[PDB]
């Protein structure tokens, strides 16, 4: 009963939900949300981390720019309710730095598993494996209606990996 | 069956609306929808504004405060929208200074509303009469979730108008 995308899709609605915790963060620091020079040395480092890993890098920078856009939106959308309602605005988040952490940990969760499963990904049962895997986590993760938006932006492009050679 | 707020409110939320060819013109400029420079001479002007049409500039401040706030909170929300669904932003929205415009001419309606109604604003029945009007500007305007918790934002001080002397 069990998608072969489950764990691939469940690290990356993990990685959003830090998400929460970093919009929280920056809030109180008055940090951006967006900075695009900072957004450009993470998608760097990703390919090359995909090149060590043995993974097509213009595949992982599509990918993860899916996924920091999603985890964009989710911090606008939290800005938004604090803007209307300064109260609610978390007033001890954790670290910037411990959020990174979990999401590097995480990064690699996501090549990992890309690797893995590869022939999947490429193969034409990708999207339906990719819906069953999605409409799982959504359930297991209880996720509202902004994070399910948010997880199919960072899922839209899986299914476009490519057979090799 | 017409709350004497009913101008004033009209023209906050008309102003409120404002947001949305704003949030539309900064997405495709590429502008931040947060410049705390501008939002300090805008607030500073104001209050110029203020003393020369003989209103309390602490309580324009503050009123204009909320609005721009309210405005931001649209805003992002906007660009949350955006950042899950890129082909929604609109692609041509109108010119900013065309939007600027209607912004400065809706702060003087505001003023002279405020000034007019000051007796009203400073008085226990405020807030039954500020009820009212949103009320029925949400219906006449037909203002979705979001922009009601806007409105609500941006008149949230109204009430707060103290009697002269
Ligand atoms: N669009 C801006 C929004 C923002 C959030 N916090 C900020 C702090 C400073 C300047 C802009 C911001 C950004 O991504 O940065
Ligand atoms: N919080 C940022 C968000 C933002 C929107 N557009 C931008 C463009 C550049 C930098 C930041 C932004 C701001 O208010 O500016």
């Amino acid at each position: 009963g069990t998608s072969q995308l489950a764990e691939l899709v469940d690290a990356a609605a993990e990685r959003l939900e830090v998400a929460d915790p970093v919009a929280a963060f920056k809030w109180r620091a008055q940090l951006p949300i967006e900075d695009s020079g900072r957004v450009e040395q993470q998608l760097a480092k990703l390919g090359e981390d995909a090149r060590s890993q043995h993974i097509d890098p213009d595949y992982v920078t599509r990918v993860f720019d899916d996924q920091i856009r999603a985890t964009e939106a989710i911090e606008y959308s939290r800005f938004s309710d604090w803007k209307l309602n300064p109260a609610s605005a978390p007033p001890e988040p954790p670290d910037l730095s411990a959020s990174r952490s979990a999401i590097d940990s995480l990064n690699n969760r996501m090549l990992s598993q890309i690797w893995s499963h590869w022939s999947l990904l490429s193969a034409p049962s990708c999207a339906a494996q990719l819906d069953r895997a999605k409409r799982d986590i959504v359930r297991s993760r209880h996720l509202d209606s902004l994070y399910q938006r948010a997880l199919t932006t960072a899922t839209q492009s899986y299914c476009q990996a490519l057979p090799p050679a």
